[PDB]
């Protein structure tokens, strides 16, 4: 009845100003809130309005604003088993997230991801492991999943120093890998700072030259990662979120998992581990790497 | 302090507020034809000083986002991006390769070289002679060209000659004469292919892609298939690339979005009345089944 350019810029201009106050609103709300206020919100909200948040989020957001989003509204351990759900497509393929997580959580954290396995895809996280690795791995991996890793306060400086001349032994094929197994999932992140050093000065090499000497593989990627979460788990968290930028395809989903489940555990330290580390900080290189959207809700995140 | 009933409220708010915000978006997107919104991305840059397509980058995610910035190109830059996008080695895959110069006339084969050249400061042939090779090669740079005969004249005595032709080239006992069947499916008119196809049935009593199936490999076929249904029902061909490409959880909607946009104001409505009668359920049905969200009902409505 008649094309007017004007009245279509115009309300396309309103549509777009909106767009970015909603979200807004919705980011303020997401980065502004504690994991435990965010459940109290997404209760009350399907309560009062009678519609799921998530679902809602579902059919207006899109890309890695919605993922972060929906991730925001998980807890931590859910979006985890999420996580390493998504990661396992059989043998032989990458296990880097399956290694990641596993490596860098406590007794309590770990019960807490077999828990949210098991209710969100009716089967035991343990099973989906043992069927997706193989050989030492798997056996550190289910080792892991027992979660009884000491998490005492108290040294004993003579165990720490047997254990690093029974890694060192390991090492020369003595009585090959089921030292390192014992030793690297089951002391203390504690316990394990005082075998290193005590190995340092035993042999004269550090214990990451012996584990990059004496195995590769994915199974050299978990005794490292154990090695690096005991002695300076930020540090470790800090590179992790360095190498997954550095590109222009930049993997985003490593991004997004890591700022999300360590929010409320340890992502302040990441954030000056990150800064002394490479000179910039966390939040810049977000802003180098990403864009739109969820740019804005990452960089909320990091404040 | 902490309201978790002011920020349930606000959020409701903000939640409407994005279906709303959307639903003016989606309304005139599909709503305007590709000349009426090539009008609006220029206004709204002398409007309001930011170009249309930078303020989506900015709010759009997913592939909401592409479709929405699809249908802000013109269908000869977005053609081109998405070959330029499917291009990344020898060996990878064609099927954008061969999709679109496989469908197009000569006078859209030129925009998208044009296009190709002002978006990427390259030559679109290029490009693919180093993508390509074999004799998908030759007969892809042979496209790109854009000197197939268009006229509406159908010689029957070539439409015989070329069938003996396609035949001879297939049934000699040395190697099948490769070269023959890209001189006769990339020069002939789509018109005159036809008289082709059925003087061959006549002959040998196979149809033209029972010869092509049992001949040729690769994607070699698939770019001799592509052009044989094209210039034998192009409406047919787009309707079982839109329905194989949802057939699974997973569901191609790439493949989606570049039909849907590059056909919207050449043969779409075609593309959904062949779509009916060859699955006896509507386009629009389909793929309110095998997607979701705000790109859902994007594609609704580019749909009508």
């Amino acid at each position: 009845q008649g094309f007017d350019v004007d009245r279509d810029a115009k309300k396309l201009n309103k549509a777009c100003k909106g767009m970015g106050t909603n979200e807004a609103a919705i980011i303020e709300i997401l980065s502004g809130r504690t994991s435990d206020e965010r459940q109290q919100i997404k209760q009350k909200y399907k309560a009062t309005y009678g519609k799921e948040l998530e679902e809602v989020l579902k059919s207006e957001l899109s890309g890695n604003f919605e993922k972060t989003a929906l991730a925001l509204l998980d807890h931590p351990s859910e979006y985890a088993a999420r996580q390493l759900q998504k990661a396992m497509k059989g043998l032989g393929t990458d296990e880097s997230v399956l290694i990641e997580v596993l490596c860098t959580r406590t007794n309590k954290e770990i019960i807490a991801i077999k828990e949210a396995y098991q209710r969100l895809f009716d089967r035991s996280l343990e099973s989906d492991v043992k069927g997706d690795t193989s050989g030492n791995l798997k056996k550190i991996l289910v080792s892991l999943l027992q979660a009884n890793r000491n998490e005492g306060d108290d040294v004993d400086k003579d165990l720490a120093g047997q254990d690093a001349k029974d890694l060192y032994d390991a090492g020369e094929g003595r009585w090959d890998e089921l030292a390192f197994n014992e030793v690297l999932a089951k002391r203390s992140y504690k316990q394990l700072r005082a075998t290193f050093q005590a190995y340092q000065i035993l042999i004269g090499k550090d214990i990451e030259e012996a584990i990059e000497e004496e195995t590769s593989g994915d199974l050299q990627k978990a005794y490292l990662t154990l090695v690096r979460c005991a002695q300076d788990c930020e540090d470790y968290f800090a590179e992790r979120l360095y190498k997954s930028m550095k590109g222009a395809g930049t993997d985003e989903e490593t991004l997004i998992r890591i700022i999300v489940t360590r929010a409320e555990v340890d992502l302040q330290g990441i954030k000056a581990k990150f800064q002394e580390k490479y000179q910039k900080s966390l939040s810049d290189m977000v802003r180098s790497d990403t864009s739109g959207d969820f740019r804005k809700l990452l960089v909320a995140l990091l404040h």
